[PDB]
């Protein structure tokens, strides 16, 4: 199989037996893009195992992979096994199973519904502005991943099932626990290298979801659906969906996908906004002040007003782009096809090297650089949106991209309008990126919280 | 996944765990396939393995299954590993693959080219009496699945490659060997049981087909290609055709794939056919009336003169009812659809249990009888062509039946212009079919061969 990209005359890495290229992943799936973009230019292959990845940086071509033969070449993902009855979950699903409930979903995901969610999502900003606070009267240097993250779970909770709980002060309630549990970890290169154990663990009935959390979740929705049956939340909202209906045990998998999407995505995103807020609080400073412009003394942010900022919609697109936690994008190319003069063969996995794109400097000017200032309305325009692509691009991005980002906006609101944070000795300058299969900081964001009072 | 039938209320024995229904194998397809009949109805199921098998007899759901919605939904067999580079084998490749090399060699297979076929296929029924002759002359028991297993070779290498050899009496010719190397042996019930392992076997290349043979017949092709290139079989009539275009190593397998389609069926039907003449010699003397009515003098068939044996037509076609080597016929659904008021879910093996089919009282009066009458002009309007598939049905169907049946015709004529077969002391009588996977009979047929002289 090692002789395809060759035959193609696509250049790349040589192969080892068996392995593939997976030895260059030992300095991350980022690193190993940027070298490659580098080394070998605009398309390159490789080999996960045997598995052919042909990575693609013309943004005509991403644009025909992604949007324009999405229904016809490139539909699904490369699989994911063991997967178990995960497999109904909206981002696994594949084919005409996927843009079933791509639509099922898609209503779910309305500004309609988002700006009904959104007093929700007002009250545990509160709650993590006292518990935050709390951590501001002591002196003490706060852990963003720990303090958001119980934060990002609020949302979660309430905003997918109506359970409300304070998980920072409750992280021993039988509901928070379910969730906090890398592609590059034993387990997973054992799969890349054996793929042909997958369909063994399936009718071992072994799940890389763990067993206990999907067992846990699912039992507890089904008491959630009698309740309310009969006598706001992304629950309620796929009920009313199955009232080619979404079944019982596919609503509770997409339930599950929210969560598991939703976790440590938000929490970790907002730990790389304060960061680099921190690090340079010049850009902080005018962030607090177009914040206490649109909301005076201290306002509850609205739908509308979130909207209305436009620093802050400057800040989050640059961090997004810094960092892109999907690193990459793929698609699996289910027939043969020639698309923009190259001829891709069936089976071959396209990917989109997201990371290393968000920091070419022939698309940015010093890309590794903090400048918020590349997204302003006058620059806005000369954005190529298939080189900057943090929810991807396509029928198959980011549903919940509208949420995620009002999600994170309504958090930072509320909490500059209180606070303000400065680095520590012990916050790591610059930010080091974890060599692992992740994209998140090799030590955990530390920051000193004062309070504007 | 065990619960499939018994939730869309299908009747069917009740499987085991792990094994499925494989244990009801221990008397063959065809005695399960019957007793199901029996049993359950017109529409049945089982698992072989963890595999959903879905038994069909309906004739208008047949026909939907096999001609409505072949290109839509019922479109590949079954899956079958480990097959390395037999993947590209018509009768193994799936969905545009499989409609692509249906086409390049669809034209192989015309009526054109077949009466062009018709004296390389009767210079060999020469050889074929001389061998027999020689033990005529003799006085010694004859084996059937010998003198015709020779003779299908004989027809096989001329028609496919212009292979010129007496396998009979050379059957130690290197080219000769390759070729005479079951569902419900050792390995393939363990396949049925461990399908898990087929990924496993194809990344060490093991494959079903011998590795020696088809290095030695891969070999033998590029050596007669560039012997023709430059200075009527079927190797010429696919070189032409790629001159989209069949590919080197697919025009390889097909060629192996044609041997290992016209070998053991040729012979082994033949062999039914002669048992049948033999135990009803009134039968095989009206036969030899008409040969000799047609053919005066022991003329040398044409293909003309083999289209108008209407009696020989008869019998081909009764033997084939008895003895349908294919036994069953499979496809593998595709997408959920309802046909005929039935819903079937994506991923079930739809089968048609022809054996049983052509035996079954409800469509035959004493169908377990050899009357060749029931084809006769009068009565073959009268068959349902969806009961009676000896060679299947629609576009899938066996892409070699016309040769197959002009092949068998040619070998009859000659056979019976100068011979007469009469059952031995040692011919099984009722002849008794074997309990394994393959239809044939328990003991080789024996007969004794005279001479017309
Ligand atoms: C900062 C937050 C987030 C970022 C940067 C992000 C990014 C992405 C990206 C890049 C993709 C793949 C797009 C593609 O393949 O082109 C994706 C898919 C997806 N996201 Fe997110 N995401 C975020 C938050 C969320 C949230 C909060 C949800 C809540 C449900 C969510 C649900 C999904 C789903 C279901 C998919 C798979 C879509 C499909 O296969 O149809 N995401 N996201
Ligand atoms: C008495 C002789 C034969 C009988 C009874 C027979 C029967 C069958 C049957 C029942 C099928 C499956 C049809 C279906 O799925 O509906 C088939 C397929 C096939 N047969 Fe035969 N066959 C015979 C001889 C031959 C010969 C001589 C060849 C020579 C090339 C051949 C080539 C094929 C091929 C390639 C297929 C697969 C077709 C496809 O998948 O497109 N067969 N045969
Ligand atoms: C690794 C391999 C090359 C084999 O398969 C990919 O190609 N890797 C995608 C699968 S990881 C997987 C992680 C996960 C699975 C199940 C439950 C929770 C997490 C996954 O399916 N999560 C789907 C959506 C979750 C999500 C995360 C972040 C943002 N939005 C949604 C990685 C992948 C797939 C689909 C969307 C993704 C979005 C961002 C980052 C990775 C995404
Ligand atoms: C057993 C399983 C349920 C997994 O898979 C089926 O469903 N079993 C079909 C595969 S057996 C296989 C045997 C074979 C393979 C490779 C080389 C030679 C023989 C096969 O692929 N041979 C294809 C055509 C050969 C042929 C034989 C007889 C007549 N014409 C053609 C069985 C099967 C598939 C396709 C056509 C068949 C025709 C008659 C009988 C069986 C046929």
């Amino acid at each position: 199989s090692h002789g395809l990209f060759k035959k193609l005359g696509i250049p790349g890495p040589t192969p080892l037996p068996f392995l593939g290229n997976i030895l260059s992943y030992h300095k991350g799936f980022c690193m190993f893009d940027m070298e490659c973009h580098k080394k070998y230019g605009k398309v390159w292959g490789f080999y996960d195992g045997q598995q052919p990845v042909l990575a693609i940086t013309d943004p005509d071509m991403i644009k025909t992979v992604l949007v324009k033969e999405c229904y016809s070449v490139f539909t699904n993902r490369r699989p994911f096994g063991p997967v178990g009855f995960m497999k109904s979950a909206i981002s696994i699903a594949e084919d005409e199973e996927w843009k079933r409930l791509r639509s099922l979903l898609s209503p779910t995901f309305t500004s309609g519904k988002l700006k009904e969610m959104v007093p929700i999502i007002a009250q545990y900003g509160d709650v993590l502005v006292r518990n935050l606070r709390r951590e501001a009267e002591t002196g003490k240097p706060v852990t963003l991943k720990d303090v958001f993250g119980a934060y990002s779970m609020d949302v979660i909770t309430s905003t997918s099932f109506g359970v409300n709980i304070d998980s920072l002060n409750n992280p021993q309630d039988p509901f928070v626990e379910n969730t906090k549990k890398d592609f590059l970890d034993p387990f997973f290169l054992s799969i890349t290298v054996f793929p042909f154990l997958i369909p063994i663990l399936e009718v071992l009935n072994i799940c890389v979801f763990p067993r206990e959390v999907t067992n846990f979740l699912r039992k507890s929705v089904k008491r959630m659906k009698e309740s309310r049956l009969e006598d706001v939340d992304f629950l309620q909202l796929m009920i009313d969906s199955q009232n080619k209906a979404l079944s019982d045990l596919e609503l509770v998998a997409q339930s599950i996908i929210f969560i598991f999407a939703g976790y440590e995505t938000t929490s970790s995103v907002l730990s790389f906004i304060m960061y680099e807020l921190a690090t340079h609080p010049d850009v902080q400073q005018k962030l607090q002040e177009e914040i206490d412009a649109v909301l005076p003394n201290k306002a509850p942010p609205t739908y509308d007003t979130v909207l209305q900022m436009e620093y802050l919609d400057m800040v989050v697109n640059e961090t997004l782009r810094l960092f892109p936690i999907a690193m990459r994008l793929e698609r699996v190319c289910k027939k043969d096809v020639e698309i923009n003069g190259m001829f891709i063969p069936k089976g071959v996995v396209v990917m989109i090297p997201s990371y290393a794109l968000h920091r070419d400097p022939k698309y940015w000017t010093e890309p590794e650089k903090f400048l918020p200032e590349r997204f302003s309305k006058k620059n806005k325009d000369n954005i190529d949106p298939y080189i900057y692509t943090p929810f991807g691009s396509g029928p198959r991005n980011c549903i919940g991209m509208r949420f995620a980002l009002m999600n994170m906006k309504l958090a930072l609101i509320r909490v500059l309008q209180n606070f303000s944070f400065k680095p520590c000795k012990e916050t790591q300058i610059p930010l080091k990126l974890s060599l692992g299969g992740l994209l998140q900081p090799e030590k955990p964001v530390v920051l000193k919280v004062e309070s504007r009072d």
